[PDB]
This record gives structure tokens, C-alpha cells and sequence, in this order.
């Protein structure tokens, strides 16, 4: 599986964890540039196929094009409690700053469009923020958000391209966490792309 020249592998097992998670999608972050669709990052999304597939029963015989309309099913997979990687490759480079900023400020608009954005969302997007304050995002370089439980998210980065050994750092938030997961399969997210693709995995999962 490949987006963009980017190959995903079929699984993979978090930076600090043991328990091997499956390929569900993969799009791009697509930028317009007076109409123009640039391709900034490739994103990919990962789980645990067996367990989530135990929590999306209710979207049995479904087809792609089925799930992709019907954002409850989205809901559901942002909110299902299984374990959950998303990988990004930098397709053009940023700095950590621009990035971490454009993904703040994703999180922040649908925590205020909630109402719930109050100052513990305020301190853990803090903590997002400080995590690639200096970083740079090269193109090639990864970043890996885990959510080993819808609550807790752990982040790793390599500018490498490479898995990272352990998670670097761990931001503790119920509403963060799944806001950001959220810009990727959620109304807020930044890839028609990759949930039209983990609609595509999902559905073929559930027959």
C-alpha cells in the first residue's frame, strides 16, 4: 500500500508498545494553492482489526461509499475504545511549529464548536504545542500520534523515517485526544482522502 510514493506497511506496532496494529486507510493533507491541491503530509491510520471490528458491528454490509456519507460511523470509529496509531509523512517540509499550530488550531475550533474548551483542553494543547515548538519537519520525516486508550495520547517523531524506539511524550486529555484524532477521521478532519480510504478498509473488514 502506497499513497503519493509513500508506502504504509500493513502493520505496525507503536513506538513503546507490544501490541501490533493493522493498516485500515491512508490519504494525504491536501493544501490549495489558488485551486491547486498540494499534497503537504500522507497520513495512516492503524488499529487492532479484529477488536475494532467488535465495536462497528452496527455498520455490517455497508459499503465504502455508505460509510463515507454517514458520519455516525465516523463517530463511532473516533470514539470506539481500541488502541489506535496515526502515522504522517512531511511530503513538503514544515517547521514543528506550523504544523503543531495548523493541528492546535483544528482542535481548538471543534473543542470551542463542543463547548469543551475549558483550561484543562487549554493546558494539554499547551503541552501539543511545546512537544514541536523546535522541532523540524523535514520532508521524510514521521510523526506518530497513539492513542492507546481514547483518552491518552503519546507522541513520537523521527526525522529519520524511522519507528521510533519509545513514545516521546504523552499528552493526558480525554477531549484533546480525541479532538485530534478527530482531524483525521472526525467533521474536523484535514483528509477526505484517508477517511474515504478507512471507510474502503473498514468496510472490506466487515464481510
Amino acid at each position: 500500500v502506497t499513497v503519493d510514493g509513500i508506502e504504509f506497511p500493513p502493520t505496525i506496532t507503536p513506538p513503546g508498545s507490544s501490541k501490533s496494529l493493522t493498516l485500515l486507510g491512508a490519504g494525504v493533507r491536501g493544501i490549495e494553492i489558488e485551486t491547486i491541491q498540494i499534497k503537504v503530509t500522507a497520513i495512516g491510520v492503524y488499529a487492532e482489526p479484529e477488536v475494532i471490528a467488535s465495536h462497528l458491528q452496527k455498520w455490517k454490509g455497508k459499503s465504502a461509499s455508505e460509510l463515507v456519507e454517514d458520519d455516525g460511523f465516523f463517530k463511532d470509529l473516533v470514539q470506539a475504545p481500541v488502541e489506535k496509531l496515526v502515522k504522517i509523512t512531511m511530503i513538503k517540509g514544515l517547521k514543528g511549529s506550523q504544523y503543531g499550530g495548523a493541528v492546535e488550531e483544528n482542535i481548538r475550533d471543534r473543542l470551542a464548536a463542543l463547548d469543551k474548551y475549558s483550561e484543562a483542553e487549554e493546558e494539554a494543547l499547551e503541552e501539543f504545542r511545546e512537544f514541536f515548538k523546535t522541532k523540524s519537519l523535514p520532508k521524510g520525516s514521521v510523526i506518530f500520534f497513539h492513542w492507546p486508550s481514547p483518552s491518552t495520547l503519546q507522541i513520537s517523531f523521527s526525522t529519520d523515517g524511522s519507528l521510533p524506539e519509545e513514545a516521546e511524550a504523552t499528552v493526558e486529555n480525554a477531549n484533546v485526544a480525541a479532538a485530534l484524532l478527530g482531524v483525521f477521521l472526525g467533521e474536523n478532519s484535514v483528509s477526505p482522502s484517508t477517511k474515504a480510504s478507512v471507510a474502503e478498509g473498514i468496510s472490506a473488514l466487515l464481510m
